[PDB]
């Protein structure tokens, strides 16, 4: 759950990021499994392929460009309760937000 989108259930990261693939050279789908949540579990935003940040606009290798196509809703953060799991929502950088917590 961690590392899959809440709403598309797509994977929160793709081949764009190196780290994604470093994890994918593992060969025992446990580690790969541990390697990959270990990078998605920071990733609170399902990323639409859009760097933002990058203002430089390289049409020469145009093959750096294709998103898997996510669809940006905000993720939770996942917890333990004995049988039960809890989800918190964190909206925007503005700490008077609560976060939306439910089960």
């Amino acid at each position: 759950l961690e590392c899959v989108c809440w709403n598309c259930g797509k994977l929160k990261i793709d081949s764009s990021n190196p780290k994604f693939n470093d994890t994918q050279r593992y060969r025992d789908p446990k580690n790969r499994l541990n390697a990959v949540w270990n990078v998605c579990k920071t990733k609170m935003v399902c990323d639409t392929g859009l760097s933002a940040g990058s203002d430089n606009f390289d049409l020469s290798n145009p093959s750096a460009n294709m998103g898997h196509g996510g669809c940006g809703a905000a993720q939770p953060t996942i917890r333990k309760d004995g049988l039960r799991l809890w989800g918190s929502w964190k909206r925007g950088k503005d700490e008077s937000d609560l976060p939306e917590k439910r089960l």
